[PDB]
């Protein structure tokens, strides 16, 4: 029978089964690295990450399993699975007088799909959720190729009281540019920008985004810290937000210790 077959073909390592039984079964699991706060924000944020565990209790490679999702057309699903989940723990914590906030990515596949906003209309609705409690985060590249949906779902966002960020920021040929069309309150910038830091013209580049951004009214987030050299580096230029392994990797717990005010 069916499920059966399903169940199989999961063992076998057909990941494209694996994904559709673990939609059906919570075989996913939701991870959760802190982003800490330089400049005195309450909020205890996190950024939410995905990953998929096979039948026998293994982790499936992101990139097998992103891959196996496009070509199955499960993106948009699996995203569901995620903030439908990230909505879930969020009302049990901020219900226990948590002040926490979730940052949740959206592929390409959700910025396009119309059904978004008004399935998560609902599902906020449905678990009475706290305004802004939640920020969607979107790669600069897919907000980019996309810009009209990302105009309109950012829009959206903001009337059912959800924030936006922009992830892998500054990569682009005009990045600030679709930054003019798009509602989002925070920027998170790529990881390249924390690369060779001891460089002093990588230090000027790095102070003069995040000088930008501020400019813009935008909260900056700068990850990939993994060293008290770049925490220190990163405090120096005005970051608002860091985040990396050296604060704390992801973990299946929320029990950071943020100190913030």
């Amino acid at each position: 029978n069916p499920a059966e077959e399903l169940a199989a073909a999961a063992q076998r390592g057909d990941v494209i089964a694996i994904l559709q039984q673990a939609l059906e079964t919570n075989s996913f699991r939701l991870l959760f690295q802190p982003v800490i706060s330089l400049r005195g924000d309450s909020h205890e944020n996190y950024e939410v990450l995905l990953r998929l565990l096979n039948p026998q209790g293994q982790e499936v490679p992101p990139a097998e399993f992103l891959h196996a999702a496009k070509e199955a057309g499960l993106a948009e699903k699996i995203d569901r699975w995620v903030i439908l989940n990230s909505i879930k723990l969020l009302a049990e914590h901020r219900a226990k007088g948590h002040q926490t906030k979730l940052f949740v990515h959206l592929s390409s596949a959700s910025l396009q799909d119309p059904g978004l906003l008004p399935w998560l209309g609902v599902a906020l609705k449905a678990a009475r959720l706290p305004p802004e409690s939640l920020v969607f985060q979107i790669s600069e590249a897919d907000a980019t190729s996309y810009l009209k949906q990302a105009k309109q779902l950012t829009q959206g966002l903001a009337t059912l009281h959800c924030q936006a960020a922009i992830s892998q920021f500054g990569c682009s040929l005009n990045p600030f540019n679709a930054l003019k069309h798009l509602t989002v309150q925070f920027i998170k910038i790529d990881g390249s920008f924390v690369q060779d830091l001891n460089q002093v013209e990588n230090q000027e580049i790095l102070k003069g985004l995040i000088a930008e951004l501020h400019e813009q009214q935008k909260l900056s987030i700068v990850p990939f810290v993994e060293s008290a050299s770049v925490l220190a580096t990163l405090w120096q230029a005005g970051a608002t937000y860091i985040q990396g392994y050296y604060l704390q990797g992801p973990s299946q717990a929320m029990d950071y210790d943020f100190s913030s005010g």
